C-alpha cells in the first residue's frame, strides 16, 4: 500500500521480472519493474558515487552512478512527481540480498531539496553507532567503521544472504507544492558492493516514500526492500 | 525533567525572579533565570531579526537582536555545551503570554548544525497549514497568513493572554560528539511582536532541548514555555 | 559567444521576435531557439530562476510574480559544444526608442562540477562592489539596488542605455572529465514603464571571459549581440 | 606594504624572530610574529586539515588543525578584522621553504563570507585543482594540476621538495570582509594539506591568509617569513 519512487543500483539480472540482462541503474515508479533503465559495470569491491537529481521545470528524474577512472552509468525519466508521491514524504536508503549477496554498505549520504524558499539539507560522511536523525529499519545497522550496513554483514565483515534493510532520514520532507514555483531535490551517496562470491545481489535503492512506509514482509531479494511483489 | 538552553526575547521584567527592569534579551542555561542579560529596545509591531551562534571552539554562545536601522542588542556567555545538553536534542521556537499579552508571529527559521563533516540545514520563509517537518506543542499554529503563530491570536488579529506554544524541529540534531574535532550551530528567526495596549508579554525563544522536550506545566507568563518553575 | 536568456519586454517582428513579451533562449543570436509568452507584469517585483545540468543538457527557465502564473522556456543544448571551457557570468539591459528601468534587487548563482563549487550571492549591492564589473550604464548603491541601465535621480528611466554587471571570478562552467556539472541562477528585478510601450529587456548571460557590451547594441539586442542575425 | 591578517602552520621553530621552541600555529596580524600560538603536533607525511572561522559577533580569529587519531591543536585571539583590514580584500594560501624543505601541498581549499545590513555570500570549494584554474591567482612557485593537487612551493619530477621556495594561490574575486552597516559578518576557510620532508626538521609552513587585493609575494619572503611578510618585525 506504500507509494514508491526509486533510483534503483540493481546487482543481479532477474529476467523474469524485467531486468535487462546485465547489471543496470534503474527509474523505478510505483514498481519494481523499471521505467526505465541503462547498463551498469559494478565494480565489485571499489567504492563508487550515486548522484540522483529532480526539478519540476524539467519533471526529469535522473541518476549518474560512477566510479574513479571508469565511464559512468546515466539514466533519465521523464515523470511529474506532483502526480506521483504525496506532498510530504520520507527519503531514505534500502537494500537487499537474496540467495545471492553482497555487502550493501554506505560511506556518505547528503540530500538537499527546494520548494519556492523552503529548504532541507542534510549530510552524513559518516553514521555513529546511535543515529537518532535516522530511522533505520530492517537489518540496517550503524557505526561499524562509522558507516551505514544496510544489510547483514558478519564480524568477519562477509556479507550475508536474504538480508533485507533501511535507513530514512528522520523528518518528513515536502518535496512538492502546487502553490511552489519551482521544487528541487537532489541526493548524493557513496557506496561500497562487495561479494564473497563472484554473483553479487541483490542492489542498493534511494527512494522516496510515503511518511510511514516500512519494509514489505518478504522483500528480500529482487525485491530491493521496496515492494511487496513484483508487479 | 527537561534540560534547556535557550536565548530569549524577554518583553517583560519579572523584577521578582531576576528580571532587570527592561526587556532584554537574555541565555538561559538550564534556568529562567539569565545567566547574561542586555538591554533590548523592543519596537512594538516591527519585525525583527534574531542570529544565534555557537561553535566548540570558543565555546560562547551569543545572540544579536535586530531591526532595520536601530542599533542591535547582542548578548555573549562563555558556556561548554558538551557539560550541559545531552549529545542528540531538538532546536526549536517557544513563546508565552500571561496576564499581559502580545502576538508571538515567526515569519521566518533557519538553522545550520555541523559536526566535523555531517550536517544539518533548514529553512523556513513560509508556514503552511500542514507543516509536518515541525513538531507544534501547545497554542502553536501554522498557516495563519504563511506565518507561524506560537501564542493564541483571535480571528480579529488581537494577542491572548494564558497561552504557551512551541515549534520544533521534526529531527533530531546531533549537537556535540566527543570524537569530532568542531562543532558549531547557528538559527536565525525573523518576528513580528505587536500588542495593542502599552505593556506586551512575555517574550520569544530559541531554545536546544533533551529530544523528548514538552512543554512544562505551567509554563505560561514569566516561564516561557521553557522551564517548570522559576529556579 | 553568448548564451543567455532573455526577458524580451518589446516584441521585434521585424527580426523573429513574437507579437508578445516573451521569456526566451538565446544560444549566439538574438533570435531565440525558444520562445515562451510572458505576461510581464509594469513596476511589480518579479523573479527568475535559470538552470542547467550536464546530465538532461537542458537550459530551463522560469519567470514569476508572485499570484500569477508563471512562465516556462526550456531548451536542449550541450554547453560543451557552445562555450569556452571557462566563462564570465553576468546580467545585461538595453532600452532604444522606449524604455524601462532594469533595476536587479537581487541576483545569485551556484555552479558546481563533478566536487568544486562557486556560490554567490547579492540581496544588496553596494556603491563600490568589487566583486562586480559593471560595463556601459550599469550603476550599484542606489538604495541597495544594481541598476543595469540608466535612471534619472527621480527615477524615470532613460532611452538609448545599455549596461551589465559580471561577476568579478572565471567560472568553469564545464569539464570533459566532469561526472556533472550544474549552475543555477536566481534575479529579482523591477521593470517599469511611462506607458505600455516597455523596452528593451533584462537577460542573464554567459560569455567568454573578457566579453565587453558590442558597439551599437542598445535596444533590440539586449547588450548581448553585435548584430541581429 | 601589503596588510596580512594570517593563520599560520608553521613547521620550523625561528626562535631568533620570536617562535615558540616548537611545530605551533599561530595567529598573525601583520607581523609573523604571532599574536598567539599553540604547539602544534605536525605529522610528516600524513594529512592535515585546517579550519579557520570568524564572526563579527564575538571578534575572535580561531583556528584547528587536526590529523586523523591525532588531538587536535587550536589556537584562537580576539581582534576585530573591522580595524584591520580594508573593507575589501582577497584571501588565499601561501607556504615556503627555506634552508629545510617539505611538500606544502594542498588536496582542497574551501572559503564562505557573509555580510548582514537578507545577506551577500561567497563561497567558493576546490577538491581539484586543475593545470589552468583560471579562479586562482598563483604567485611565485605555485602550481596546479599535478595530481590535481595546488603545490604552493617547488617539487622535482620525482616528487622530492626543493628548499628556498615560496608560492602562494589568491582566489580571483575580491571579497567583502566587513562592512559599516552590517550586522553580522563572518568567515570560515577550511584546507587539507600534505607536508612531507626528508628532514629531521621541516621548513617552513602553509598560511591561510587575507590580504589587499593587490596583494603580491613581499622580496625576500621565502623561509621563516612564509611568503606573507618583507621582514621580521
Ligand atoms: O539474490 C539473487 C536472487 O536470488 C533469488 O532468485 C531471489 O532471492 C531473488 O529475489 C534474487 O534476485
Ligand atoms: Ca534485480
Ligand atoms: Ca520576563
Ligand atoms: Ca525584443
Ligand atoms: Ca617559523
Ligand atoms: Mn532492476
Ligand atoms: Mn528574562
Ligand atoms: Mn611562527
Amino acid at each position: 500500500a506504500d507509494t514508491i519512487v526509486a533510483v534503483e543500483l540493481d546487482t543481479y539480472p532477474n529476467t523474469d521480472i524485467g531486468d535487462p540482462s546485465y547489471p543496470h541503474i534503474g527509474i523505478d515508479i510505483k514498481s519494481v519493474r523499471s521505467k526505465k533503465t541503462a547498463k551498469w559495470n559494478m565494480q565489485n569491491g571499489k567504492v563508487g558515487t550515486a548522484h540522483i537529481i529532480y526539478n519540476s521545470v524539467d519533471k526529469r528524474l535522473s541518476a549518474v552512478v560512477s566510479y574513479p577512472n571508469a565511464d559512468s552509468a546515466t539514466v533519465s525519466y521523464d515523470v511529474d512527481l506532483d502526480n506521483v508521491l504525496p506532498e510530504w514524504v520520507r527519503v531514505g536508503l534500502s537494500a537487499s540480498t537474496g540467495l545471492y549477496k553482497e555487502t550493501n554498505t554506505i560511506l556518505s549520504w547528503s540530500f538537499t531539496s527546494k520548494l519556492k524558499t523552503n529548504a532541507l539539507h542534510f549530510m552524513f560522511n559518516q553514521f555513529s553507532k546511535d543515529q537518532k536523525d535516522l530511522i533505520l529499519q530492517g537489518d540496517a545497522t550503524t557505526g561499524t567503521d562509522g558507516n551505514l550496513e544496510l544489510t547483514r554483514v558478519s564480524s568477519n565483515g562477509s556479507p550475508q544472504g536474504s538480508s533485507v534493510g533501511r535507513a530514512l532520514f528522520y523528518a518528513p520532507v515536502h518535496i512538492w507544492e502546487s502553490s511552489a514555483v519551482v521544487a528541487s531535490f537532489e541526493a548524493t551517496f557513496t557506496f561500497l558492493i562487495k561479494s564473497p562470491d563472484s554473483h553479487p545481489a541483490d542492489g542498493i535503492a534511494f527512494f522516496i516514500s510515503n511518511i510511514d512506509s516500512s519494509i514489505p514482509s518478504g522483500s528480500t531479494g529482487r525485491l530491493l526492500g521496496l515492494f511487496p511483489d513484483a508487479n
